[PDB]
């Protein structure tokens, strides 16, 4: 097909259009506004933009040729295809495009109409034409809507290079709708922050609808049991679309590929109750908070509950009424008369957690009495001294704040899953690891990313420091069996780029943040998932 | 050359032989014995040698096709010496889906077996390739067949298995010529037949792919020369860098080390000694296949193993191992240090309540070292033990050292914070989590000290031991172990040895030293960290 012999690509940069919100990929589709671009710069869209435009490979060339040279039967650069108005929106000192050989669509203007060196053409069949004619490596069609419009109508793009910009803007002129018989998504980048938005790039693909060390890695793989086993009873054949990316190199995949290897290796335990779970041991995740927020994009996921239950955790509280009275259930069933008597707590009163994660933040080693009681100035205060490590001894291994008190675990309503937050200290950034020793990937985990991802910007703001990785390790890492089907269902979704977190400037004591201290921007997401 | 050009490798394996030694590559050379292999059946090596010597890619044939033949079901071509024929039996013969030559200068092919080949000196088999259709040669031996073919430099490739046990020998591989052959990767380490081996890849010495432009695009924010912050010399790390796959556990290690010197933050720590620092890795070691002592340098167990048994009898009293001459804790008993800690009334060498004390009575009220705590604080050993034994599905199999009540009470506060445990089909593996972490000086010992308990734990518990999982926090190379490091990195590691415990030890309480022995440990020289 045309677009196959002569490697026509499209790329583009789309924002969100000023239209509970349904999102899906026509989300982002704002493409430029009055004749110009919708935001000032984002200067990581430029320079990717810049290295694909201008990335060749001379080796690559020879095949190209040959192939382009038998569908007509006998220093490299790329080809980049402009509208007029697209070619007008230029700053003049910036044309033509360095690097690459400029040919601009138009019939109110002609070769006479140009000072630069461009190709002008009439039409569309004038692109294939030229390109018969040229030695160039691959062809980018840089918009503008009209231009992407008619190329795709056209059957003439092969991949779109689509930049999701994840804030919203005017716009006049928007990217076509893309119909997914026609192209799937293959490929999404990493995300980043650039110019206060986050974004990443994602790949779309027209649809169907020395090399004996390539031996060695053969022999080297000789024991391998697992040949198309179903190891575990799951069938990868549902996972359609996640087996079908190549590159997936947004973070929250860090996330899905977990549930993956637990689903598929996982091994078949019967946990505290009788429930059942498939179960793995020892995982780290790395999430980037200056690129980013990583709540998870494949499920709805509401912070608020996880916000006031990390500041109940900071007031050092333990009286389950506190999140009762602001709605909050996350600890309700844990504070049952029936929960506490078969915890053995028969003395303690409905809702008294015991010296669960606040007693220990603020309190480590006071003998706990119960929830009303004022324990000022009693056992260490952990959150304090790690924010005076931080502050005046940053280069310090011993910052760590730990829940995980042995000799008050038979009182607490239950011992905690977060054991410890240890903090690392580079050029003025802030780094957090949690260690968790018991993880609920399909229900638990996505929230405890968030509150740790949330502490750890608190943490960073009270120190004047900036946040950089939020590090996540899993001890025992479990899919619960009934949140299966439920876990095939997200994976087979493609993430958005991540949100952003904003806390209020003002806020310089870890004691003296509040709800409405909290924003979290652009939060695009999938539908919310029932996990049962 | 003729080898480079006709694809002739040789597939051997070698153990060791029964001459404070020193080891070299020629330490594995045993080959046979008795007209026979020195060992009884190693079927994981039999496994290996068949997948090897059957597999070929019709593909890439095509590269080789025009290429001998540019120099004047596809099967693969074997070589053997009739007595490696003979030494062989009979339902086997001759080997399946393979071009079976001999090398015999004596019956011919009317006196052998099947419809295969022969040759009668060496040149014969030169041009017999230059004929037929073939994928590669392998040369299977014996001694004498190997010997012959390396003095003629006709080897490209050795495909070599290291037998990490001592056998009875009468003939023996040649040495490899260092300068001459070089190992270009490295696999996994197994245990197979009560013996641990890997399996390693010396080379001669010289003295779809549109989705492979997306991965430079999506690269496309990465870091050059000057970034990969490096006043490490990579070009001096050119056999570490020379290796294509680096599949041997230590690689866990020493990818760290890489991994710090190259990304690693410089910073200046207490004193201006100066680190490179990571924050956050995890290595894996299979305790049912090795035992993860490094091979790249020497390394001691009886200080670390006195430490362990010290730790379980709740001992703070750092008198006790500087009277067995475990010197690990000396610095931070002393007046001085003591003093600095502003534990004026501490007596020296006594530790406070670390490690044995929080294991064995965690919340009970420190007093001295010599105190009698029985039935004082929570005994956390004895429960994790009767949790793994009556819970095992249990998450809450912790054992934490990290008292927050008691650390400025402590001569210093724990690196090692916890050990989780985790039990499945009677195997039992166990994370540790390291808050500060000497990947020069520290950790090698750490992943041995580690090991060691969860064969204990396992032992005690009637389970096997699975994986020993390492998780650093704070991970720093002293910027003074850089030197040594560098020559660390250059070392091919050794298969790993094993562990024998005692098996009459069912109680935690009850091993003694020595219930521990360390078995075919084949190690590079002892490294000084510093100078
Ligand atoms: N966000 C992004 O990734 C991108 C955004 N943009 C934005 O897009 C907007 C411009 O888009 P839009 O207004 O649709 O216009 P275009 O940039 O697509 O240019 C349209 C003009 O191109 C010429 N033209 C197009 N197709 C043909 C053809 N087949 N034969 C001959 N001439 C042809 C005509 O020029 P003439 O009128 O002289 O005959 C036509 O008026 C701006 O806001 C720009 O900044 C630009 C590209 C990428
Ligand atoms: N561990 C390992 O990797 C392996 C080692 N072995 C072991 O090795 C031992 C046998 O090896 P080894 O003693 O060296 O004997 P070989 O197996 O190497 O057989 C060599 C024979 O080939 C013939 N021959 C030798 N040199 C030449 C030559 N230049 N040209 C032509 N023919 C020649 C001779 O047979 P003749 O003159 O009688 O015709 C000679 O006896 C056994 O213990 C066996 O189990 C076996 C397989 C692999
Ligand atoms: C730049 C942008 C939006 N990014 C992606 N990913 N895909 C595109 N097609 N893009 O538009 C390219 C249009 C050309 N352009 C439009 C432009 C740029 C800046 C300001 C106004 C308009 C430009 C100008 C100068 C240089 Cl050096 C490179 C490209
Ligand atoms: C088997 C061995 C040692 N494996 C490696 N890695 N390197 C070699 N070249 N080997 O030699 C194999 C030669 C003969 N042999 C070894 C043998 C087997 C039983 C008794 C003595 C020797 C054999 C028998 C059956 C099969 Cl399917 C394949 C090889
Ligand atoms: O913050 C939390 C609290 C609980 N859990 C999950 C992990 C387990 O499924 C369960 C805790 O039960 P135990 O591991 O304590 O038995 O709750 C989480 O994932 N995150
Ligand atoms: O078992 C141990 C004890 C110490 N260290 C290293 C880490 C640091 O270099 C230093 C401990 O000092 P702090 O991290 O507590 O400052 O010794 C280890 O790696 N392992
Ligand atoms: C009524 S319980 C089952 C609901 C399930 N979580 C769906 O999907």
């Amino acid at each position: 097909q045309v677009c196959d012999v002569f490697d026509i690509y499209a790329i583009c940069a789309c924002c969100k259009v000023e239209s509970n919100e349904v999102f899906n990929n026509y989300t982002f589709r704002g493409l430029g506004n009055k004749g110009v671009l919708p935001w000032k710069c984002i200067s990581l869209d430029m320079k990717y933009f810049r290295a694909v435009t201008t990335y060749v490979n001379e080796s690559k060339y020879e095949k190209l040729k040959y192939k382009r040279c038998k569908y007509l039967n006998k220093k490299l650069q790329n080809v980049v295809v402009m509208g007029r108005t697209n070619w007008e929106s230029i700053p003049k000192k910036f044309k033509p495009l360095s690097n690459r050989i400029n040919v601009i669509l138009s019939r109110t203007l002609k070769k006479e109409d140009f000072d630069e060196d461009v190709y002008i053409i009439n039409k569309v069949e004038d692109l294939i034409v030229l390109l018969g004619k040229l030695n160039y490596y691959k062809c980018f069609i840089l918009g503008g809507s009209v231009v992407y419009q008619e190329f795709l109508e056209k059957k003439l793009i092969k991949k779109i290079y689509f930049t999701r910009i994840n804030s919203t803007y005017e716009c006049d002129v928007f990217f076509p709708e893309i119909n997914e018989n026609e192209y799937q998504i293959i490929s999404v980048s990493d995300v980043y922050t650039s110019n206060n938005t986050t974004l990443d790039f994602i790949i779309y693909k027209k649809t169907n609808n020395d090399d004996e060390e390539e031996d060695d890695f053969v022999y080297f793989n000789f024991n391998k049991e697992k040949e198309e086993k179903n190891k575990n009873s799951i069938h990868p054949n549902d996972f359609q679309i996640y087996n079908s990316l190549k590159y997936k190199y947004h973070p929250e995949y860090q996330y899905l590929n977990i549930i993956y290897d637990i689903m598929m290796n996982g091994n078949k335990q019967s946990d505290r109750t009788g429930v059942g779970v498939l179960s793995k041991f020892g995982y780290i995740m790395k999430f980037d908070l200056s690129q980013y927020f990583p709540l998870l994009t494949t499920k709805k996921l509401f912070l608020r509950g996880i916000i006031e239950e990390l500041l109940w955790f900071i007031r050092g509280e333990t009286n389950g009424n506190t999140l009762l009275n602001k709605n909050v259930r996350i600890w309700e069933a844990n504070g049952t008369r029936e929960f506490l008597d078969n915890r053995k707590l028969f003395h303690r009163e409905v809702n008294d957690l015991g010296p669960i994660y606040g007693f220990q933040w603020r309190h480590f080693g006071a003998e706990y009495t119960n929830m009303y009681d004022n324990y000022e100035n009693k056992g260490v205060d952990q959150l304090k001294n790690i924010i005076n490590l931080i502050k005046n001894d940053p280069t310090s291994r011993r910052i760590l704040l730990c829940a995980w008190n042995v000799k008050d675990l038979d009182q607490m309503a239950l011992p905690p899953c977060h054991i410890l937050c240890q903090f690392y200290v580079f050029d003025g950034k802030l780094s957090c690891i949690m260690y968790q020793r018991s993880c609920d990937l399909g229900l638990g985990v996505p929230f405890n990313i968030a509150s740790y991802s949330i502490f750890t910007h608190m943490i960073a703001q009270v120190c004047n420091l900036q946040p950089a990785q939020f590090i996540h390790v899993l001890g025992n890492a479990h899919v619960y069996n009934n949140h299966i089907d439920s876990l095939k269902i997200q994976l087979n979704r493609i993430p958005y780029p991540f949100p952003t977190l904003k806390l209020n400037p003002d806020i310089k004591n870890i004691e003296d943040f509040t709800i409405s201290d909290f924003t979290i921007q652009n939060y695009v997401h999938h539908e919310k998932i029932s996990m049962d």
